[PDB]
């Protein structure tokens, strides 16, 4: 499955190298440029618990997910992950709880100490 493929082949993109966030590029993007801290980014995503439950998709709303990178508007794993991405890229991330919702979780949807999986498509990004 896609999550197990990330376990096996994913690059560790954490600074501590604790395998907290693992990444595979599934479709290559355009150019060399990746977003800077403070850039406005536009993505589509599909997310689930590592074991398959709680599937959630922005495509639901025909509606890009928009946020400012590196401002702590999203879980740590997304600030780390999206910053590695090029415009047009689709990546898979597997995320240990320390980089997500931790021991608190977000009940009942996300349990204590949950590993998450996302497929993220970076549509565009623009400066502050
Ligand atoms: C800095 O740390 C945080 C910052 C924000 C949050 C809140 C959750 C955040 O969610 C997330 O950071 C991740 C990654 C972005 C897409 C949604 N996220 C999810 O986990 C979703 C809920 C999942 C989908 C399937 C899963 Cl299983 S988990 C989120 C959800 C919905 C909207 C939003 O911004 C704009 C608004 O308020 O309208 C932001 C949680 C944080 O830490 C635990």
């Amino acid at each position: 499955g896609a999550p197990a493929t990330v376990t096996e082949q994913g690059e560790d993109i954490t600074s501590k190298k604790d395998r907290g966030v693992l990444k595979i590029v599934k479709r290559v993007g355009n150019g060399e440029e990746t977003p800077m801290i403070g850039d406005k980014v536009y993505v589509h995503y599909k997310g689930k618990l590592s074991n398959g439950k709680k599937f959630d998709s922005s495509h639901d709303r025909n509606e890009p997910f928009v946020f400012s990178l590196g401002k702590g508007q999203v879980i740590k794993a997304w600030d780390i992950g999206v910053a590695t991405m090029k415009k047009g890229e689709i990546a898979h991330l597997l995320i240990k709880p320390e980089y997500a919702y931790g021991s608190a979780g977000s009940l009942p949807k996300i349990p204590s100490n949950a590993t998450l999986f996302f497929e993220i498509e970076l549509l565009d990004f623009k400066g502050e």
